[PDB]
């Protein structure tokens, strides 16, 4: 268990929050100094539980894959919910076994059918604390489109923010006030499987990238990352995604 409290939130409680969420994840080695996330783990011992309260205290648990950070399903009061994929399916069988009823959710997890589900790209929905609050409430009765952009919302400010100290920082930014994702913000979340891979390939190969990343950046230019010299490498990833999942 990690836990994050929405009343009386601010930048360091979910610092802290962060922290915490990143401490859970176990690892062997560090590629670069960064954390290599295992290339798997066997039975129960997958899945990490976030506790998390909204505001009132009314609270959600979120079954999170240790290897990937991916978000395979929640408990809500006695109902659990898990995404329609093979993974969330195998978490089931260990996670909230004590749910009364289980339900299935009618998208998988990832980005591009999760945008589908809820009638937007997540360039258009606000994040940040209010909206995480928002969205925990929001999962507490089930409505599968509004469920949708909730998960969207809980998805970049719990996992995104675990990967990348950037959004961490933009999420500490919108402590008091949601607002759309940064474009950068966007590209880190769509480049973290090749970025780890990348960064894992540069072992063995000085620190260059066998294949360039391109990211935009916080003014909005798009950039190449070539070797482990650049900011994101030193400064920004939190977690790798073991090549052996990618
Ligand atoms: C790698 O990227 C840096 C930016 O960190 C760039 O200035 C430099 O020319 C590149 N160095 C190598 C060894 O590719």
């Amino acid at each position: 268990d990690v836990s994050f409290r929405l009343s009386g939130a601010d930048p360091s409680s979910y610092g802290m929050f962060i922290k915490d969420l990143r401490n859970a994840l176990p690892h062997t080695e560090k590629v670069y100094n960064i954390p290599l996330l295992l290339p798997s783990v066997s039975g129960a011992g997958r899945y990490l539980l976030m506790h998390l309260f909204n505001y009132d205290g009314n609270t959600i648990t979120v079954a999170v894959d240790v290897t990937n950070v991916y978000i395979m399903g929640y408990l809500a009061l006695t109902t659990s919910y898990f995404f329609n994929e093979p993974a969330a399916d195998l978490a089931s069988q260990y996670v909230f076994r004590s749910a009364r009823r289980k339900i299935t959710l009618p998208y998988s997890g990832n980005y591009e059918r999760l945008q589908i589900a809820a009638g937007k790209p997540r360039e258009k929905i606000p994040i940040g604390l209010p909206a995480l609050d928002t969205a925990i409430s929001t999962l507490l009765h089930y409505d599968s489109t509004a469920a949708a952009g909730a998960l969207l919302v809980l998805i970049q400010t719990t996992a995104e923010a675990a990967r990348f100290k950037y959004i961490e920082q933009q999420i500490q930014e919108r402590a008091y006030r949601d607002e759309v994702p940064s474009s950068a913000t966007i590209s880190l979340e769509n480049s973290w499987s090749g970025l780890s891979k990348q960064i894992q390939l540069a072992q063995g190969n000085n620190g260059v990238f066998r294949t360039p990343t391109v990211l935009v950046d916080s003014k909005g230019n798009r950039v190449q990352i070539t070797n482990v010299t650049s900011n994101v490498v030193t400064s920004n990833i939190q977690l790798l995604l073991n090549t052996k999942n990618i």
